[PDB]
């Protein structure tokens, strides 16, 4: 008989009841097959007893002994079936035979709920052509089980992965004001697909999916946590459904001032705190995750944590130096572009928006003594250009009550000292014969004194409102969360758990479908958190669809992105093949190090399973996986010529490298600085509510006499500020059970020592890189861009981190 050990976690975690005839397992042979070519299956074997021997276990886990009637004639077991006869589900961790290891990490529901018996494979890795013959059909049948048939309402215990469009955000049955365009499946609104839920149509609209208390994700995608405080993804739901209403009542009852009246009222939030009604505090204080967001006296006070950006200087955010520095080392460091001609041009139709010629004059700019031609030629001119991106939406946004924006463009000059300085801001508005508004476009230049300094500060706020919107919806939501989901779905639908590429990529998908489903429900839904806290309101998500029209997979590679944006040039004589035009560009310089480490890892892994390009072309699973990811997952862009073909080792490496980059380092860089930089609403306003005032009006006089109030009346109001600070605080927090780049949730994910050795080298390289990044932050010559006047060391690309709001650490995946 074969001695075995089963490790599982009872539901209450995320014992004698498991004995008796509660759980049975059946070994399956990988070498001996029946008359049909399928591995022979053993007898039902039940758990015999609780093993309390090994000191190693922890995590609310329990081990059970079991002995299998299996002689050499049945061959070597390569898989097993398991049936749970208990009413309640349990989390199966692993099976070990004494060595043959099985890494399961899967919920096993009552046997009657399953159409086919749950099957698990040993930790060996096989491309299809290498699958032991007795396991071939089992392998394909499990993939067919995972794909489902594209119909039906998905249930909690289902493990069916499929695609659908974003037609579940509107709530037309509640109000036609909550109706939203379907995103995806049309040329008007192209969009990445998301996980199919199948709840069916709304009563009023056959094209929109009805509401649901729970937005399904394949069962094992819904991460349980040993500590409730680690279930960060449930925070947005509680925030939108419970906390927001409580905050709103405090305002409706006039228990707290409706608006901030000075910058100190904002600073007060993380100092003495804000006093709220007792019942409001009582509503918030007992909630999991939410209670970790604020310190309280348990009675009337809520205190937010001090954001990193003000920890050394609370006023530094208002410096021109910090405004420009955050474009290369801030929460959204990947939009700035080189400017090689002047004035900047627009590709928008003047027949629609009016003359689009820039009004910025070269002679008005202070380029530290450089002429415009000199600045252009020396590659010292850059820009943060939101003119063409926002112009198409300015009219409709400005028609909203309490929303007014400009399509902005900021010109930056790279000083000889290596820091960026802002030299002009153009605030553009569309013009069309017949416009009722008399407001016009204008250029604002830097100023430190007088009303001119206030107008320049407001111009920076309009720019950052554009940036915050683009950051949240595009850099963050579209480019990481939404763009990655199709790849997660395709991977489970077409790459067997035995597949080397499945093993290479899946750690980088942890919690992504889960947070996305929770986002469709409470973050990007009609009247959800984003719509109620950011400038575009009901136009927010569709704006991301317009941007997706220009999304290019291969341009997500870091070198390609830097080159496309004109912030680096190709240069083979450099370590990374590219020369940065802003040498001390923190995000890019640190990013290239991480990018290189991932590349080395993928390049070492792939060859272990694919010897030649032909081996990649002939992998049926791999080919079906890619064809589906492109043609269905990102199907609205299937007509684009830039998609890799995946017929060579090079292409496979490229595709995997880009996927891992987006899921780990790119997402970390644009996510974990959310509260550290945006926790002070003045530094990262999410909305603007009025345009610049006309001379001779009280609003203009206010800019002169009360600049802080002029600023506060312009940016996000206090109520939505409380809600948005809470959400970005959640998003910037690392759960204590996070799995970071260079780590895996199990040391036995594969039995291949070669793959394991390569992974160990990858982790060692990341530790090596962290020491280098530490040296960069400690280098006094780099203080200007790596720390700035806010004296905040750029640690967002440090690979490792402890739990919490740390401003560092690269998780493997888009996990929050
Ligand atoms: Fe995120």
């Amino acid at each position: 008989k074969i001695k075995g050990t089963v490790v599982l976690m009872p539901k209450n975690e995320l014992l004698n009841a498991f004995l008796g005839r509660s759980v049975s397992l059946q070994l399956i042979s990988a070498t001996k097959a029946d008359a049909h070519g399928k591995g022979k299956v053993g007898k039902d074997t039940f758990l015999e007893g609780i093993n309390t021997s090994l000191p190693t276990l922890g995590a609310g886990e329990s081990a059970f002994n079991i002995h299998f009637e299996w002689d050499g004639s049945m061959g070597i077991p390569g898989a097993f079936y398991i049936k749970n006869y208990m009413q309640v589900e349990f989390f199966l961790k692993s099976l070990t035979l004494e060595t043959i290891r099985f890494v399961c990490n899967s919920w096993v529901y009552n046997t009657k709920l399953y159409k086919s018996v749950r099957i698990f494979f040993a930790n060996h890795t096989y491309v299809p052509s290498e699958t032991p013959a007795p396991l071939v059909s089992y392998r394909e049948e499990e993939l067919k089980s995972l794909r489902g048939n594209g119909t039906g309402e998905r249930k909690e215990y289902d493990r069916i992965y499929d695609y659908d469009v974003y037609n579940d955000l509107g709530n037309p049955d509640k109000s036609e004001k909550l109706a939203r365009p379907v995103l995806g499946g049309s040329s008007t609104f192209p969009y990445p697909r998301r996980g199919r839920t199948g709840r069916g149509p709304t009563v009023t609209d056959p094209n929109t999916e009805k509401q649901g208390e729970v937005f399904y994700v394949p069962r094992d995608e819904n991460l349980g946590h040993l500590k409730s405080k680690d279930a960060l993804e449930i925070g947005t739901k509680s925030l939108s459904q419970i906390v927001q209403p409580a905050f709103e009542s405090a305002f409706d009852l006039k228990s707290t001032p409706i608006e901030f009246h000075s910058f100190q009222d904002v600073h007060d939030l993380y100092e003495g705190g804000i006093k709220l009604p007792r019942d409001v505090i009582s509503t918030i204080i007992p909630l999991p995750v939410i209670k970790e967001l604020y310190r309280t006296d348990g009675q009337h006070i809520l205190k937010f944590p001090q954001p990193h950006v003000v920890q050394v200087s609370q006023s530094a955010w208002m410096t021109d130096e910090e405004f420009a520095r955050e474009m290369i080392a801030g929460v959204n460091p990947c939009v700035i572009r080189g400017l090689e001609e002047f004035p900047p041009k627009s590709n928008l139709d003047p027949a629609i928006y009016g003359d689009q010629s820039s009004k910025i004059t070269a002679d008005s700019l202070d380029l530290d003594g450089y002429t415009m031609d000199e600045a252009l030629g020396s590659r010292r001119l850059f820009m943060l250009d939101y003119h063409d991106i926002f112009m198409p939406y300015v009219r409709q946004i400005n028609q909203l009550n309490s929303a007014k924006t400009y399509a902005t463009r900021t010109i930056l000059f790279l000083r000889e000292d290596g820091t960026l300085k802002p030299v002009a801001i153009e605030l553009s508005l569309p013009h069309s014969a017949g416009d009722l508004s008399a407001a016009v476009s204008q250029v604002v230049l830097p100023a430190k004194e007088g009303v001119e300094s206030t107008i320049w500060l407001l111009a920076k706020a309009y720019v950052i409102v554009n940036d915050s919107c683009y950051h949240q919806l595009m850099s963050h939501w579209l480019n990481t969360h939404a763009a990655m989901e199709p790849f997660v779905i395709a991977t489970h639908r077409h790459l067997s758990v035995l597949h080397p590429i499945y093993k290479l990529l899946t750690p980088h998908y942890r919690n992504n479908m889960n947070i996305n489903a929770l986002a469709r429900q409470s973050l990007i839904n009609a009247n959800g958190i984003i719509e109620t806290t950011f400038l575009p309101s009901k136009y927010s998500v569709e704006m991301s669809s317009a941007v997706y029209k220009n999304w290019v997979f291969t341009d997500q590679a870091l070198p390609a992105d830097l080159i496309k944006r004109g912030v680096a040039i190709k240069d083979p004589s450099t370590p990374h093949g590219v020369r940065l035009l802003i040498e001390d560009y923190p995000y890019a310089a640190d990013g290239l190090e991480i990018w290189a480490a991932i590349k080395t890892w993928v390049q070492e892994y792939v060859p272990l399973y694919y010897a030649r390009d032909d081996d990649v072309k002939n992998d049926s699973e791999l080919q079906h996986w890619w064809k589906e990811a492109v043609e269905k997952g990102h199907g609205d862009l299937k007509d684009k010529p830039w998609w890799p073909k995946l017929q060579t080792l090079e292409d496979l490496v490229e595709v995997c490298l880009i996927i891992i980059w987006i899921a780990s380092a790119l997402h970390a860089a644009v996510n974990f600085g959310n509260y550290p930089y945006g926790g002070l609403i003045m530094n990262r306003p999410t909305a603007s509510r009025r345009l610049l005032p006309e001379k001779g009006t009280p609003e203009y006089e206010e800019m002169i006499n009360n600049h802080e109030k002029a600023y506060l009346r312009t940016i996000t109001s206090k109520l939505p500020t409380l809600i948005s600070l809470s959400v970005i605080e959640i998003l910037s927090t690392h759960a204590s059970d996070e799995v970071y780049l260079g780590q895996r949730d199990n040391p036995h994910w594969t039995s291949d020592s070669k793959a394991l050795q390569a992974f160990q080298k990858f982790g060692n390289k990341l530790k090596e890189i962290e020491e280098k990044l530490v040296r960069r932050n400690n280098d006094p010559s780099l203080q200007g861009n790596r720390l700035g006047p806010v004296q905040l060391p750029y640690t967002l690309l440090y690979p490792s981190s402890e739990e919490g709001l740390t401003f560092r650490g690269i998780p493997n995946s888009i996990s929050i």
